[PDB]
């Protein structure tokens, strides 16, 4: 899969983008790869903040659906027209599918001003898909209409530009060292897991796993912080401020209310601690756990210093870019499982890596899920 690796780029904080064209003659965009929603969903008017957008009247393979589509979310909202086209992904696999696509004809917050792309592929399941699931997503119709095996992995390696790979119908064994873990897709809508322990430098938070997956946890490429539930984050706060005493700081810089600073190449990373998720395994009482580095959740603020990229929710636990940055991902759709690996690109020092290790028994996983 050569002709995929690092078919990803962005900038940090602003998301990662791969290269597609859509509609005949090709119109080539750049579009944010979003494991947490599942529109493919595209600029289609001359907002100021774009390079470029879908003109639909130079296509003659465009389908109108006749439907609009209107779509408020926490921090923002986007409208658009509902039609079809051809689409293809040149550093992708060697194919050209009938996809859904939202023609994006308002939005508000949606779009970044500096960013470099100009929608957004949706890779999670129909089910959070909107207007309804009959929308079928994009990844959906890849399957359907080719002999594209029915998995994607990503390696987000970040830094300031950032790259990485989408490896679209499998895996490249390059991306990642030791062995790929596999957890169990809970429910396919959003790429839904169960985390059954969390340990701060070893230390475990000793909470009912409930909280953990208090109402989901997801994997989202979409999202740039951890994302932790209330609660889970103030205990997790707690301890990670216990492990390292060694300096002090404000009570802003772990809400991300301010930043914190020092001199080029000084930073003390040994200070901080490890964070360790143990996620539900593929066996009966067997898990495995992923961890990260303060290099994963000290992210650098060019506009040395550095924000809290780990962060308090209401919409359950988030494994955004913090995380993923850390392993290569595997989405086995197939399977109903997501892998990790620890990533071959992942920063880290001389001391300490980001890790992926089992197995371990954990009893009533299963209980660690949050139900209705
Ligand atoms: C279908 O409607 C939506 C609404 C919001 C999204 C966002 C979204 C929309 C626009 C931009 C971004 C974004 C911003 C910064 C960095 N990375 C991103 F993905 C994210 C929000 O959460 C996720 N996972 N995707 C996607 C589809």
């Amino acid at each position: 899969f050569v002709e995929m690796v690092d078919n990803l780029r962005g900038k940090s904080g602003q998301g990662y983008y791969v290269e597609m064209t859509v509609g005949s003659p090709p119109q080539t965009l750049n579009i944010l790869v979003d494991t947490g929603s599942s529109n493919f969903a595209v600029g289609a008017a001359p907002h100021p903040f774009l390079h470029r957008y879908y003109q639909r009247q130079l296509s003659s393979t465009y389908r109108d659906l006749r439907k609009g589509v209107y779509v408020p979310y926490t921090q923002g909202k986007w409208e658009g027209e509902l039609g079809t086209d051809l689409v293809s992904i040149p550093h992708g696999p060697n194919v050209t599918v009938r996809a859904n696509i939202a023609a994006i004809t308002e939005s508000d917050k949606f779009f970044i001003n500096g960013s470099n792309w100009e929608g957004i592929l949706g890779l999670a399941y129909a089910e959070i898909a909107r207007p309804d699931d009959s929308l079928e997503p994009f990844f959906d119709s890849l399957v359907k209409q080719t002999h594209v095996p029915n998995l994607f992995s990503l390696q987000l390696c970040g830094a300031a530009s950032v790259g990485g790979s989408m490896i679209i119908g499998g895996i490249d064994h390059s991306l990642y060292t030791g062995s790929l873990w596999y957890t169990p897709i809970r429910r396919e809508w959003y790429y839904e897991v169960i985390i059954v322990r969390v340990e701060i430098n070893g230390q475990d938070l000793k909470m009912d796993c409930k909280e953990y997956n208090y109402d989901k946890s997801i994997v989202d490429s979409g999202t740039t912080n951890l994302r932790l539930p209330k609660k889970v984050f103030e205990a997790a706060v707690k301890s990670i401020k216990a492990a390292s005493s060694t300096e002090k700081f404000p009570d802003g810089f772990w809400l991300g209310e301010q930043l914190v600073c020092w001199q080029a190449g000084t930073t003390p990373w040994n200070i901080f601690p490890v964070i360790s998720l143990y996620l539900m395994g593929e066996v009966t009482n067997q898990s495995f756990r992923i961890t990260i580095l303060p290099q994963q959740y000290l992210r650098p603020v060019e506009d040395d210093c550095y924000k809290f990229a780990i962060s308090q929710s209401s919409t359950g636990t988030v494994m955004g870019a913090v995380i993923m940055e850390g392993f290569y991902v595997v989405f086995d759709r197939a399977r109903k499982r997501i892998g990790f690996a620890v990533s071959a690109c992942h920063v880290h020092d001389e001391f300490r890596t980001a890790a992926v290790e089992g197995p371990f028994v954990t009893l009533d996983m299963e209980d660690c899920g949050y139900n209705i």
